[PDB]
């Protein structure tokens, strides 16, 4: 018998009380870019029962409504009532937004005078990037089926498929996996798991059955679908409190979800609510470029890519690339290949892969079902760059 | 020797998100000193002049959330605007009820359920990790970037540096070589701290103090040589800081708070949350988990995934891997760790005696890592025997 493994990834949808909160952050993002591209933004935003709270730091030339944006951000992901979990006509709306520090303002863009080449990394840290051939988008397929099937459930709410439905939902699918001398080739998926609000006219039957039905198979192909398939669908048994009224939300509490699902790595930042100049956006961005661009040239099935920075240094402090074996050149080359193609400065990485525009929703569209593996324009970090190397 | 660069950073107490979970992790300690069953999910956030706790706590305990914040504040060192929060002016909000009675009736039956049948706290995966290449069986670049940051706190604590405010970052490449799956480390490649000071030191004496009495005493001297470079306060100017200069939140710092970017995250956060949650009591099972099969000798690094549904005691799947470093193969040892670790939530909870807070038994894991740490408190660390042949031996 082949050897298998066990691999598990989950997601959430747009209602989920977290990522209400990335939704929020971004749709700020996105006002403030709209009307002055070089805001400087670091939004995050809270909530719980009947609140919301924006705060951080934000320096813009830009005119802004921040009770509008986050009531307007609830009202689209279907928070309108108390009975959802939260009313975004009545919700206590704070506000705690300051200009960005001069010290930090100083040493990342010299108060709006740095040339982009001379830009500094916003903060330190570290990002990876992540390619693998095993689906179409070049992600992994747990993460995709778990994301894809979120995308399903909220869906299938909104255009009356399933009128029982409430926006928070959670979604969880384990694969069965074989390694292909370090490819990861999936064999079938082992359990799908669905947790969904929904209201009081409904039974528990019903929405294993509408689940099963209306979500999850016209996700999952059918050629990883089988008799042995473990199904977990709504496991609480009760789950009509939902949103901020069940769980509190934050923004960045979903980095893993917004990323590879635990696939290739991470180095901890989160993405909604900031601009371009925090590499923890730009440089995971450029990284997942470098990834996807590595394994569409064929140069290998997978790869995982890391850069770091230091606050206000424009080059990268460190960069890897690490092909798990499947490399068709070796690591050191591709590495070098990847540092002739790709300019990792912050200002650099800006213009290259247009950040500073918003607007039409731009960020927010980043802020549920995934940065990754997105064909919408907008996310002109998938766009895959050609490679100059010999195929041996 | 073909090498390659791999980065960690870290941050210490005084960073604003670190000091959420620290209190955070203050409250579980004070509610589960007084209500050991204690169901906790306590959320902090912090701007200037701002912290606000919120979330869900059903808890017996005679609690007052304010006193909690302002004395975790003032322990830190935030005690005036000069330093970026005053613990005794500032607001401190609240917004807490109890959980979810939805939440409540599956999960724990409303306080009924056996710890057998104790479900889930909620779904998701965790992931645990151990590497030979350091004795606490942590990656080196981790456990150096925390250990700078930890004695940047020091020193200012014990007056060797005067100049130093509570809030500072640091971040340590090292250059590694691949012994058959092995991680070796080689050499430091670049150091860099960015710490919070006062109006009274150059930017020469920074450099120079960071040096001599941060870094030289943590990094031992055989990865340091004349190549390393140094970036010491590198913005130039770092007086303004803690939630003045920069928001915080509680877990917005997971990657810190485990492996430093190696092994893998699922993704949940630590803080404030009660061992029901499986996020926390699943990473803390499966770290002891890796950390046994590299402390029994099966395997010079490994890698453990669990996953959970809410509501459900059994996980939905287990995952090792070991890079290749196994002795032997990684399907006996999946069968030897399931066989041995019992994942469901109300025995890993008594089986690492999770209901203990007070005496700081939380807030002592919110800041320099919930891994890697020798206090006795820190009850997934120590290493389960495994029984398991040896390859060397016949017996
Ligand atoms: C289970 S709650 C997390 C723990 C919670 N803070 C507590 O007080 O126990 C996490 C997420 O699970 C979902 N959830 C909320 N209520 C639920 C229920 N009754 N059954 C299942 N999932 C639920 C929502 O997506 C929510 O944001
Ligand atoms: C650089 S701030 C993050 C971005 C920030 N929210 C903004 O508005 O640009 C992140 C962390 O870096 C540190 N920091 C704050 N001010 C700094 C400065 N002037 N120089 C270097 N690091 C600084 C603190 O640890 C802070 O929590
Ligand atoms: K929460
Ligand atoms: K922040
Ligand atoms: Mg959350
Ligand atoms: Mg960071
Ligand atoms: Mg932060
Ligand atoms: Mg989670």
């Amino acid at each position: 018998a082949m050897e298998t493994f066990l691999f598990t990834s989950e997601s959430v949808n747009e209602g989920h009380p977290d990522k209400l909160c990335d939704q929020i952050s971004d749709a700020v993002l996105d006002a403030c870019l709209e009307q002055d591209p070089d805001s400087k933004v670091a939004c995050e935003t809270c909530t719980k029962t009947n609140m919301v709270m924006v705060f951080g730091e934000i320096t813009t030339k830009a005119t802004i409504d921040y009770e509008k944006i986050v009531r307007d951000t609830c009202r689209s992901i279907g928070f309108i009532s108390d009975d959802v979990g939260l009313d975004a006509d009545k919700c206590k709306v704070l506000v705690n937004i300051e200009q960005q520090s001069p010290d930090i303002a100083q040493g990342v863009h010299g108060h709006f005078t740095k040339r982009p080449e001379d830009i500094g990394a916003g903060d330190q840290g570290h990002m990876f990037g992540y390619a693998t051939d095993e689906t179409p988008e070049l992600m992994p397929l747990s993460h995709v089926l778990a994301t894809k099937i979120g995308a399903r459930l909220t869906e299938v709410r909104k255009n009356g498929t399933c009128r029982w439905l409430r926006p928070d939902g959670k979604t969880q699918v384990t694969v069965e996996y074989y390694n292909d001398n370090g490819a990861m080739v999936p064999v079938r998926v082992h359990t799908v798991l669905i947790s969904t609000q929904h209201d009081e006219t409904v039974t528990n039957d019903e929405i294993a059955r509408d689940l099963k039905e209306h979500v999850i198979k016209p996700i999952i192909p059918e050629k990883y679908l089988d008799d042995k398939t473990i199904f977990h669908l709504n496991p609480s048994g009760r789950f009509v409190i939902g949103g901020p009224h069940g769980d509190a939300g934050l923004t960045g509490r979903k980095i893993i979800i917004d990323t590879y699902g635990g696939w290739g790595a991470h180095g901890g930042g989160a993405f909604s609510g900031k601009d371009p100049t925090k590499v923890d956006r730009s440089g995971a961005y450029i990284v997942r470029q470098a990834a996807k661009s590595v394994v569409a040239n064929g140069m290998a099935r997978r790869a995982l890519v890391q850069v770091s920075y230091a606050i206000g240094v424009p080059e990268p402090l460190s960069v890897f690339v690490d092909t798990y074996g499947t490399g068709l050149i070796p690591d050191k080359e591709i590495l070098k290949i990847v540092k002739e193609t790709f300019d990792f400065r912050p200002g650099m990485m800006t213009i290259n892969l247009d950040l500073k525009r918003g607007g039409n929703g731009r960020f927010q569209k980043t802020a549920a079902y995934g940065h990754f593996g997105r064909d919408d324009p907008d996310f002109t970090w998938e766009v895959v760059k050609p490679l100059k190397w010999d195929k041996p």
